């Protein structure tokens, strides 16, 4: 509710005492900090934010600004910023802090920290926060609070399960996060003065020596300056390098530039770290016996093993039949090209690869599949679609959707012989995949049937319901035949959605009513006919 | 992981300055932190989590129990108490915060604060706790920088918008 209106000074020292451990391990209350802290501009945002029962939202940040100096002897000087915002936005370079209002006016003598709650912000990778955070907050603590208040033993409301599942909706439905952010290289995060000292050094084209360093060759600061920096690089690689996207909650264009991105940044970085700067500023940091930074970079680089794990390139192999797919429009290339991924597929055998990765990814093909088709078939307009070409259509498709299954046949001896090399090493050998088109082909399937009858309900009106070959009964009936035909064909086409088969098969089940009317109508000129004898016309 | 891990004295030093703060608003750590200092059982958890990358997450649930009373006529009164939690669990009665590495990597040459992601819990209502929280958190901020970043130029993922739609639908229900 609306109450006392704290005071500035009492949250600035909390604030204060709060930040300088979560921004840098220590501090203690910055001056850079209470500079624009206690200005007025933000003084009046934090009373306006105290004061009014409607704003619960405020970023403070610092900024660890990279202040870009253009004197010679360095390329760029680290600098504080302090920054104040009543909005939140991805802070550049900076984490921050933002507080929340739980009490949309807070007070003093009730405890502040309790009527608001901290948030602090990651400037890495905001969104894969949020979501993992938010997810390991609230998940487990909400099914907790579901068990304890008994939501489960109150069925009146029952929204509160369907608040988790939807809960359980954003947090299995997106763990990319927007994954595979295609950074493939950054700059030099070392010391800058050795680097303009190369540079100068080189430039010259007298190839920068040991001693025109100085004693900064084996100055103490300077070297440990020198691993600094080169462990913030390796850092920065190792953590770009061990990105690897989920293969499920994608799709196979997702893996693809996933892939390439990954091919690309590795060769880049691979030969990135071979400039005559890095190379001199290893060579003169060991001079000084800076070992540890020497077999840190041996060994963190860790993209060896990620390079032999990417050596395999039967994924372009398939990768190209993933592009004539996606070129596909007619369904004899469509095959064509499931024959040409599959038999690149086999030809992965010989590689090594995941192969949970390489069934999630098939089955990531297998929807694109569904997807690319419905669009195909959207195309044919079945929508009003004559009856002799659904049905040459619909053979087709189905045809080609036969061969895709044997190639999902032949998938599943190819995955055996996965199993058989599984043996060298016994790991779980879970198999479960299910492509959607199935139940897209089942609706497509049972649409057959019905343009089957219907053909044989046309020529038999001339036969049958024609008298003898009544007037009135067979003037209504074809009418009604008519009118019924017209509505199921317009009722639905291409249309996918399943209860639009329902829908369709109500229609349809009223198509029998009147086919059934019909029946009795016949039935009963038969049996009003009958009696006669046997022969021909009698019976 | 674990190349270098940072001191249990040092981690539960800091938070012992640091809890006070928030629990009692500017206070002064008490005997229920000097027992979450001393509490065997939350010094082994506290290592694992620590230690264990397998879970990034930790809760210190300074609990309030019903003290018994002996007085004339008056209330049972309150005391204050600590709980240690790997997992996460519906404090009742009881304040929470939960420390979550925003770094899945554990270094003590890192900054552990600026290693860990914080959060807190009153316990008020769970329903507007976690609704106008998320609001308040997801809304303004990943509008923004969808927006800004020309990720809303970008459609090699038009699974923001989903996500938006979702966030929506979440506050709805949760209000």
């Amino acid at each position: 509710a609306v109450q006392n209106v704290a005071d500035v000074s009492v949250l600035q020292k909390h604030l204060r005492k709060l930040v300088p451990l979560l921004l840098e391990d220590g501090g203690e209350a910055p001056a850079a900090l209470e500079a624009a802290l206690e200005e007025k501009s933000a003084l009046e945002q934090m009373r306006k934010f105290l004061s009014d029962p409607q704003v619960h939202t405020v970023l403070v940040e610092r900024s660890t600004l990279k202040e870009d100096v253009g004197d010679e002897g360095e390329e760029e000087k680290e600098f504080i910023s302090y920054n104040i915002n009543i909005d939140i936005h991805y802070g550049v370079k900076s984490n921050s802090l933002a507080f929340i209002k739980r009490t949309p006016v807070i007070d003093a003598d009730k405890p502040v920290s309790s009527q608001l709650r901290v948030l602090t912000l990651s400037e890495d990778s905001p969104y894969e926060t949020l979501h993992s955070f938010i997810s390991n907050a609230v998940a487990p603590f909400f099914k907790s609070y579901i068990r304890e208040s008994g939501k489960a033993d109150r069925d009146g409301d029952k929204m509160a399960p369907s608040v988790e599942k939807k809960i359980a909706e954003l947090e299995m439905g997106l763990l990319h996060l927007q994954q595979n952010i295609e950074i493939p290289e950054i700059s030099l995060p070392i010391h800058p003065m050795i680097t303009n000292v190369a540079k100068q050094c080189y430039e010259r084209g007298e190839k920068p020596k040991v001693t025109d360093f100085g004693d900064k060759v084996e100055d103490p600061t300077f070297l440990n300056q020198l691993q600094s920096g080169v462990n913030r690089w390796i850092r920065e690689i190792q953590k770009v390098t061990k990105l690897d996207r989920d293969p499920a909650s994608g799709t196979a264009l997702q893996e693809i530039s996933f892939w390439l991105n990954l091919e690309r940044a590795l060769y880049r970085i691979q030969e990135k770290r071979e400039s005559p700067e890095v190379l001199l500023t290893l060579d003169i940091l060991k001079h000084g016996k800076r070992f540890h930074a020497t077999v840190s970079f041996d060994t963190d680089t860790g993209l060896k093993q990620a390079l032999e794990t990417v050596n395999d390139y039967n994924p372009l192999m398939k990768d190209f039949p993933l592009n004539d797919l996606l070129s596909a429009t007619e369904l004899d290339k469509i095959r064509q090209a499931l024959v040409a991924i599959f038999t690149h597929l086999r030809k992965i055998r010989n590689t090594k690869y995941p192969i949970q990765r390489a069934l999630r990814l098939v089955e990531a093909i297998s929807r694109d599949l569904s997807s690319q088709l419905l669009k195909v078939l959207g195309t044919r307009k079945l929508m009003h679609v004559a009856y002799e070409e659904f049905e040459k259509v619909m053979v087709a498709c189905f045809e080609v959707f036969q061969t895709w299954d044997d190639e999902y046949e032949k998938l599943q001896v190819l995955l055996r012989d996965i199993v058989k090399r599984k043996r060298e090493e016994n790991l779980k050998m879970v198999w479960r995949i299910n492509p959607a088109h199935r139940k897209l082909q089942a609706r497509l399937d049972q649409m057959r049937k019905f343009r089957r009858q219907h053909e044989q309900l046309r020529a038999v009106i001339v036969r049958v319901l024609r008298p003898q070959v009544f007037d009135a009964a067979d003037a209504n009936a074809i009418e009604e035949v008519n009118l019924a035909y017209e509505n199921v064909k317009e009722v639905d086409g291409l249309d996918v959605s399943k209860e639009g088969t329902e829908a369709w098969e109500a229609a349809m089940k009223r198509y029998d009513e009147r086919i059934d009317r019909v029946e009795t109508r016949i039935t009963a000129r038969l049996r009003d006919q009958l009696g006669t004898a046997k022969n021909a016309n009698e019976m």
